């Protein structure tokens, strides 16, 4: 079944109930992932859900650019991760009963009005979410509405995965990639058999394709599978002790040991679209 209130949209999937999504109409940010009632993603107690600011948790959407631009005349006058997630999208409706699927949509017309003034460049943006009775696919749509201007874009899906403990987990499947290193800032290529994680991290792989699911291992299961299409970037951060400390709407403050995030889009560099011109590509969680 779906519902839509005021503030959200909730899909249950019909062979079990106690499967669901919970989506904000703020940002399009789903906040709840469950599979069999088992929460999925990881959300701060903290989090705002009242679109006073982005979602701390969940799946944060980033666009039109990854991080804080700096050589761009346009990009660079917004604020880190863009505008997507600071703006109340449209529910456009659903499109299937089971497996359950919704549409959402983003325009500069309803967009945060104040990031619009600073990047005042046309798109229409659809979000199509799916829930399946294993999986959640997230599908996004960009196209360049204008008829005389190229549209300049990142896109990125921010997942919050859910985990149990972060120094007994690994992330496979990322082996002998190269990555850009946020915090030494650096590239070089992974040569550790599984990534695992014992402070901050912040770096993004490069080259990931549709073949490549990663995986999330805990005491020798696999407790997610990530997918993609057309998404070649995967960022993975966890803030560890100190950032998650200055991050007033992170709690609890030993929460960084309950989630990670791995983030695939394309941040490399910008996507550009003609005139006219449509872009996709899609995120789809599951558990292998
Ligand atoms: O606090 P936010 O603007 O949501 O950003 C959260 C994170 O996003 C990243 O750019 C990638 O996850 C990190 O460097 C960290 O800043
Ligand atoms: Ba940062």
């Amino acid at each position: 079944p779906i519902k839509e209130t005021d503030k959200e949209v909730v899909l249950t999937h019909p062979a079990d109930e106690t499967t669901s999504v919970h989506i904000l109409k703020y940002g399009a940010t789903v906040y709840s992932w469950k599979l069999k009632s088992e929460e999925q993603l990881w959300l701060s107690t903290a989090a705002k859900l009242d679109g006073s600011k982005p979602v701390r948790g969940g799946i944060p959407l980033v666009f039109p650019v990854f991080g804080k631009n700096s050589t761009d005349e346009h990009l660079s006058k917004l604020p880190q991760h863009g505008l997507a997630r600071n703006s109340t999208w449209e529910f456009l409706g659903q499109t299937k009963e089971n497996p359950p699927t919704v549409q959402f949509g983003l325009k500069p017309e309803i967009a945060n009005p104040e990031l619009t003034k600073l990047w005042p460049m046309d798109y229409l943006l659809i979000l199509t979410v799916e829930l399946g009775s294993d999986y959640l696919k997230t599908a996004i749509e960009v196209e360049n509405t204008s008829s005389s201007k190229e549209l300049k874009f990142n896109w990125l899906f921010h997942t919050y995965f859910r985990i149990e403990d972060i120094e007994g987990t690994m992330v496979s499947n990322l082996a002998g990639m190269k990555l850009y290193d946020q915090l030494l800032k650096e590239s070089y290529v992974d040569k550790h058999p599984v990534v695992t994680f014992n402070q901050e991290t912040d770096v993004i792989y490069q080259n990931v394709s549709a073949e490549r699911a990663i995986q999330i291992v805990d005491k020798g299961v696999q407790i997610h599978t990530l997918k993609r299409y057309n998404l070649p970037d995967t960022v993975v951060w966890n803030p560890w002790i100190e950032k998650s400390q200055g991050m007033a709407d992170f709690e609890p403050k030993t929460g960084y040991q309950q989630m990670i995030c791995i983030e695939p889009g394309h941040v490399h560099d910008f996507i550009s679209l003609a005139p006219g011109k449509k872009w996709n590509a899609y995120q789809l969680l599951c558990k292998e």
